[PDB]
């Protein structure tokens, strides 16, 4: 359970990236194609994408980077009270896209890196910490409404 103070610095960096979701999205996406390339062959739509530059120029990325940045920062803003926010998350994320736990830390550390690329300022050491709380709640949670629907990953 994160305290008020951490919910607090989780979302005083959110609203920065509210700013800018689409550029953010797609610096979170990169980086993870990049530092973990095995999670770029769970993207049929986005598999033959080869370099960095092809990356920000597809539309079809950007706009999925939108989709993730506002279905996570939907969660975030529940302070862990996202049960029903969570679940279809789950459901698709266990059943049709098969995406385990492991995955969801590389996206996790992928998040952090962006945002204490863009925002340092913002996200020092307790900010960075609340931030990790907060991606580990989900992981956990997350994990949980996996194993309901008998997803093991
Ligand atoms: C913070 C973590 C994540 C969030 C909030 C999230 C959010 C979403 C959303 C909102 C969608 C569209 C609706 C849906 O199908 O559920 C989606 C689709 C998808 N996600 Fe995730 N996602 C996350 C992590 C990941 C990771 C780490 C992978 C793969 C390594 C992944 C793979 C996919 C795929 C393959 C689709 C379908 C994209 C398409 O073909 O249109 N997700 N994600």
């Amino acid at each position: 359970v994160l305290s008020e103070g951490e919910w607090q610095l989780v979302l005083h960096v959110w609203a920065k990236v509210e700013a800018d979701v689409a550029g953010h999205g797609q610096d979170i996406l990169i980086r993870l194609f990049k530092s973990h390339p095995e999670t770029l062959e769970k993207f049929d739509r986005f598999k033959h994408l080869k370099t960095e530059a092809e990356m920000k120029a597809s539309e079809d990325l950007k706009k999925h980077g939108v989709c993730v940045l506002t279905a996570l920062g939907a969660i975030l803003k529940k302070k862990g009270h996202h049960e029903a926010e969570l679940k279809p998350l789950a459901q698709s994320h266990a059943t049709k896209h098969k995406i385990p736990i492991k995955y969801l830390e590389f996206i996790s550390e992928a998040i952090i890196h962006v945002l204490h690329s863009r925002h340092p300022g913002d996200f020092g050491a307790d900010a960075q910490g609340a931030m990790n709380k907060a991606l580990e709640l989900f992981r956990k949670d997350i994990a949980a409404k996996y194993k309901e629907l008998g997803y093991q990953g």
